[PDB]
RNA sequence: GGAAGAGUUCUCUUUUCUUUUUAACAAACCACACCCUGAAAUCGGUUUAUCCGGAGCUAGGGUAUGGUGUUUGGAA
């Protein structure tokens, strides 16, 4: 509950992509701080986006519920499988 | 409509009826899937029938598949 509102909060002031290839844009440049996946993503998308992400020493995140719940949560009408937050702005996600 | 012949026709009737072809094959060219840039909702594109889109839309540039069509050759 408390990751979540973080998410949140860093939609409106951090900044962001929800995206496929646009995560692994992000994590080939180094910026992207955390990424989050979404549970049903792929087995192969999964492993890749991981091996990048500690490759560009990226902390990752599991987000429990399927990606349709990622983008209820994340509060956009399109389903989202990873997504990555670049910077927290007011939020505080980094840290926690 | 054009042409050819046969009509009909005191007169009317540019009119009545009939015909007017290009094969297999061989050449050059002629539009659905995918790629590249791209990151999108103020939702866009779109079917006769709303389908797809951060599992990457619209847009731009490409790639292939050529159903076909164009020009001939065959062929007068």
């Amino acid at each position: 509950d408390t990751i979540n509102s973080k998410l949140a909060l860093t939609m409106k002031s951090g900044k962001y992509v929800l995206g496929y290839k646009s995560t692994l844009k992000t994590l080939r440049s180094g910026k992207a701080k955390l990424i989050l996946i979404a549970a049903n993503a792929p087995p192969l998308r999964k492993s890749e986006l991981e091996y990048y992400a500690m490759l560009s020493r990226c902390s990752v995140h599991h987000y429990s519920g399927n990606n349709i719940d990622l983008g209820t949560a994340c509060g956009k009408l399109f389903r989202v499988g990873v997504l990555a937050v670049i910077d927290a702005g007011d939020s505080d996600i980094l840290a926690a």
